[PDB]
């Protein structure tokens, strides 16, 4: 696989309400809507899809998958994916973000 052959998958799995384990940290939408941006000016050159999944709403295995580890309490939201892989999730940091993109870039 390589970062530059398709338009990536980035998926935000959240909530229109916090979550109790990061209180204080940004909000799922708050973090799709700044995640988008964010890429667009660090990685002009590659092509991303955006998605956000309200855990509440009610998608793929994955989609399920996850939102299963979040409604058991193993991960938090906002959840980051990119191509179905996990990236971040609750208190993100940019780094976490870029980190994974670039390890791709530099080694795929």
């Amino acid at each position: 696989a390589n970062l530059y052959f398709q338009s990536n998958a980035v998926v935000v799995y959240g909530a229109d309400v916090i979550c109790a384990s990061c209180v204080n940290a940004p909000t799922s939408k708050d973090i799709y809507d700044w995640l988008q941006p964010l890429l667009k000016r660090k990685y002009p050159n590659i092509s991303f899809k955006y998605t956000y999944i309200d855990i509440t709403k009610d998608l793929t295995d994955h989609d399920l998958q996850f939102i299963e580890r979040i409604e058991q309490d193993e991960l938090f939201y906002p959840l980051i994916t990119m191509n179905d892989e996990y990236v971040a999730d609750g208190y993100i940091q940019t780094k976490q973000i870029t980190r994974f993109i670039d390890q791709k870039l530099v080694n795929e």
